[PDB]
């Protein structure tokens, strides 16, 4: 049920908020139109995360879904977050590597299906079908990471060393972090309740902050964002 | 009610999936950044259609709406599909003809209102109002087809013969197919139940596959997508 | 409750519709691709407003929310409207002033959070929390107006006099009008019921038409939209 994890939601709300404030108070006198895009994209990520986490702490983003043989607490707000949030992170990577519009669109579409599909899964009443949606969603994710790791790295090789290396760190961090989400989902309250909603919220919390604030820090503090 | 049409939903899911796989396995070694956009846009259409159709087969995208004087089964998932799907098809046409940003925006907006409006209609409890929404939606569609047929054809005349002719076929196919949707809606379970939900799902199924996979095949197999 | 304000909804529906028709019947023979964008963006605003207002008149966009100690009537359709509508207006201003992509993205994101946040607030069951969302939403708005008034005006100074001055009028009108929305919300049925839903709907109606049709008239009737 939703009550004991309140603390992980509260620390998450706090961390996203401060992460937003810090980024805002760092790109203020930035004139380079390129760095400007990066700060805008990167500042918005934690800001959206902030609002959704707060809706979870306040209980608004929690819903109850009947499946298996009981009433399960499903925090839907995560998808609302990730829906805009994951595409933004991808965009940062695309700008850094100067990706083709076509691949950016394919990536954004793949990302949309990933979250949309995972949302349908977390809300499906037929326990067994939830995992079908999980598989489709995970397939979409693998497609995204495949392009990031192999297609983007290649595009990064044509940029100057600062960009290429900062991209490498960002690439490694997103590939590692993103792939932890589906596993958490599968073993948490949205799938096989192996892990309690308590510990689950703590995992997502560490993953989200790292994937946003951490990712944000690595990027916004490198010279890579400058033309 | 929703059970007998299961087969049309299943074949639709299958056809969209295979259509997605085929397109994916055809634009793999494509380097031309132009063709790349077309494959990305065109591959995403059937992929989204795939997920929504599956939600209908699995019963998730079906809801019940009280109107007239009974409980009517309304597959809402179609709008979720068409919401992203119809705009994408329009974009393919715009890229092919190299449309102005302003007209692309007007077209996307008109398309958004068309599906949004039709969604409101399919879910409205006052039987008589459903048709008001239908009219507004149909008006938006007519605006889109008017621009495609007269405005776009003109823009196509300035491209090389392969583009102009492929555009012509695509234009004719979308104008004919798209206009069948409102009629089906009006005579099906969403409006006047003249046609059973059974036969309706079969019509949309033929229309959707043609309008996506068929449209996709005609486009992706022509040299028109190359610069 | 929702019944007596029906007239403000009906006049609003009428005014948005005629405002859409007028704009459509004014940008018909416009060839300048720049003016074309402005007409497209500006025509879509009242069109969307039209559909949402009609959903409110017809009772579809009204929902009931329990909070405080009673059943309150909340017209949710406003957010659906403003969600696409406010960003479009911002885009008109950005195009006029030729804003950086980064600031356009930050503005669109800030706007999304503003409406998304206000929507969550209008639907939150814990009376006290509604105002938290209100504050966050108002903070997002202030961020937008700050950039419009100080950042954009500066960008406008680099354009020719017709653009700079038309921008000034548009700037003043949006800053004044937009800031009236949060106050209305705070004293209306969504917050402290100081003002009845009757009078509230009349205020939003005057604000919406001015902010869209009025804004639209000032812009589309100046030479500022031409390159
Ligand atoms: C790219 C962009 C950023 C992505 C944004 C997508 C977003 C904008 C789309 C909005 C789309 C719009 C057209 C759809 C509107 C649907 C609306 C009418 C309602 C939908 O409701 C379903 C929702 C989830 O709601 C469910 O959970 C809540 C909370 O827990 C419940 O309150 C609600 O009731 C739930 O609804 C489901 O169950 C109801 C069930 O009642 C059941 O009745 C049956 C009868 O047999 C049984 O009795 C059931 O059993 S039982 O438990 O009691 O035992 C009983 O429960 C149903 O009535 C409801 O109909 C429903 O099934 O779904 C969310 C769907 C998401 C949004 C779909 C996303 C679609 C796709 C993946 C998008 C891909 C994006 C693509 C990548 C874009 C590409 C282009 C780019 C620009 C590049
Ligand atoms: C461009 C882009 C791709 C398009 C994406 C648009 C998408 C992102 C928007 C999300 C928008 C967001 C701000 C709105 C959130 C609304 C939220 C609070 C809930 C909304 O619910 C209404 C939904 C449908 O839900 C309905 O169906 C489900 C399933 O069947 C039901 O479970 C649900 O309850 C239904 O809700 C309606 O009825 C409820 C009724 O209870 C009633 O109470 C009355 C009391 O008098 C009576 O008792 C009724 O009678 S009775 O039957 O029992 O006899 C009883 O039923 C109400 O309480 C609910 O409030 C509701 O009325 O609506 C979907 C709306 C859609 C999304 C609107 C789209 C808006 C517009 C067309 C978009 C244009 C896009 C434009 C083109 C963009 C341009 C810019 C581009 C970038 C270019
Ligand atoms: C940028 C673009 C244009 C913006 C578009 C955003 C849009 C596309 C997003 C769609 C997102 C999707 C992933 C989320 C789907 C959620 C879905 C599953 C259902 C969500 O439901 C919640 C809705 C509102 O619904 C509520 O109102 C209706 C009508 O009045 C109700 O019918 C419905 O039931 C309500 O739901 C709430 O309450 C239910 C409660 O039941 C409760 O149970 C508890 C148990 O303890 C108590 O018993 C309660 O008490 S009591 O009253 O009876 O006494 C009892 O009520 C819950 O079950 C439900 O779960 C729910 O809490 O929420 C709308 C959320 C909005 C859309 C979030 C927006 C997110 C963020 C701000 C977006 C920022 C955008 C950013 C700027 C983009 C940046 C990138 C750009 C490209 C630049
Ligand atoms: C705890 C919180 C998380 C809770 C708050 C709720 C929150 C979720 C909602 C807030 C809205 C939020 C979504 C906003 C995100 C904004 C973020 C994306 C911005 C990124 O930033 C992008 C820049 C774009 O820059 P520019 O204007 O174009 O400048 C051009 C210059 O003139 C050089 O030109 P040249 O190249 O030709 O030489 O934003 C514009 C630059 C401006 C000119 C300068 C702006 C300065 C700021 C207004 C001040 C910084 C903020 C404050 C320290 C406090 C923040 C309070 C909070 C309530 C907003
Ligand atoms: C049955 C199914 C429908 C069910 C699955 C669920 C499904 C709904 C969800 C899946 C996600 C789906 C939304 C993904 C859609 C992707 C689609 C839009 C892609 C269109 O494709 C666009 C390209 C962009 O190309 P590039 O990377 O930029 O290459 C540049 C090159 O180096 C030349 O450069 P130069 O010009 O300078 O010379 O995608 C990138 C090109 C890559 C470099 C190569 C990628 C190869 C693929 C990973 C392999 C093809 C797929 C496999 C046969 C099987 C598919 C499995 C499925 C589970 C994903
Ligand atoms: C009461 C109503 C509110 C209720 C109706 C419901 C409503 C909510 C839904 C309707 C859909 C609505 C969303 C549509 C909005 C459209 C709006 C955004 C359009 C803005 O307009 C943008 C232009 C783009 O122009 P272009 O086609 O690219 O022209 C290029 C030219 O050849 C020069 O080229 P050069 O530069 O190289 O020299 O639209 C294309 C220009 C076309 C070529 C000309 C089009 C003309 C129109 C079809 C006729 C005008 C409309 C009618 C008077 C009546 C309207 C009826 C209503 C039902 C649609
Ligand atoms: C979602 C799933 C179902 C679908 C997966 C798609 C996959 C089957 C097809 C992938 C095809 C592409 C590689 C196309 C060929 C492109 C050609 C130019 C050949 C190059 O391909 C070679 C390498 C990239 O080059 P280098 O690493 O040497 O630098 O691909 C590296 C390829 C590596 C080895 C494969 C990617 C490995 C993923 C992580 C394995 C996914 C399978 C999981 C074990 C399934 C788990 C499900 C369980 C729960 C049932
Ligand atoms: C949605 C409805 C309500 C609104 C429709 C809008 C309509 C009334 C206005 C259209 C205006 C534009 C034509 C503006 C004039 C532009 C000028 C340059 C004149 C050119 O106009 C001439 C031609 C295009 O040129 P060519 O075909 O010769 O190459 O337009 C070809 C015009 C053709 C003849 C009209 C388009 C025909 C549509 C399909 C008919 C819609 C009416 C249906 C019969 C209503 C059904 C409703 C029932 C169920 C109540
Ligand atoms: C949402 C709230 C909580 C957060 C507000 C953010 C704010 C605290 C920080 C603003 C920081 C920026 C000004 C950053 C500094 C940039 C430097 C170059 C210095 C320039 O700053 C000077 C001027 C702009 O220049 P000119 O007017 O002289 O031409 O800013 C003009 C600054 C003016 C004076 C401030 C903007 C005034 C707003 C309207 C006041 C908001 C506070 C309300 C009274 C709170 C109401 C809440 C109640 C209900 C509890
Ligand atoms: C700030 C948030 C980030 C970086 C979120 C990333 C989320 C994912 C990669 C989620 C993936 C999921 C699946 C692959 C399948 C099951 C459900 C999800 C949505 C958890
Ligand atoms: C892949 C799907 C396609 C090409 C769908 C096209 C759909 C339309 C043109 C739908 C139009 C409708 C109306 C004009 C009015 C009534 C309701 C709709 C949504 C069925
Ligand atoms: C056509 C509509 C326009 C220009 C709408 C503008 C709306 C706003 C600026 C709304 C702002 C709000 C807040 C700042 C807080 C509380 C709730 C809102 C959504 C009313
Ligand atoms: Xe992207
Ligand atoms: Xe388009
Ligand atoms: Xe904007």
């Amino acid at each position: 049920t939703g009550r004991p994890e309140w603390i992980w939601l509260a620390l998450g709300t706090a961390l996203m908020g401060l992460g937003t404030l810090y980024f805002l108070v760092k790109g203020m006198g930035v004139s380079d139109p390129d760095a400007k895009k990066f700060y805008a994209i990167t500042t918005l990520v934690p800001a959206i995360a902030f609002t959704m986490y707060l809706s979870m702490l306040l209980g608004y983003g929690l819903t109850m879904v009947p499946f298996g043989g009981e009433q399960n607490p499903i925090y839907w707000a995560r998808y609302a977050d990730w829906l805009f949030t994951t595409p933004l992170l991808l965009l940062d990577l695309a700008l850094l590597v100067d990706a083709d519009q076509g691949t950016i669109l394919a990536l954004v579409g793949a990302d949309g299906i990933m979250i949309g599909t995972g949302l349908v899964g977390a809300l499906t009443k037929v326990y067994s079908y939830r995992f079908v949606w999980w598989a489709i969603s995970t397939a979409a994710m693998l497609y995204i990471l495949y392009v990031l790791f192999f297609g983007f790295t290649s595009k990064a090789e044509s940029m100057r060393p600062e960009v290429a290396s900062t991209f490498k760190v960002l690439r490694n961090v997103t590939v590692v972090l993103w792939s932890a989400y589906p596993v958490v989902w599968l073993i948490g309250s949205e799938g096989a309740g192996i892990v309690p909603l308590n510990i689950e919220t703590l995992l997502f919390m560490v993953l989200d902050v790292s994937a946003k604030v951490g990712f944000g820090l690595i990027l916004l503090r490198s010279r890579a964002i400058f033309g």
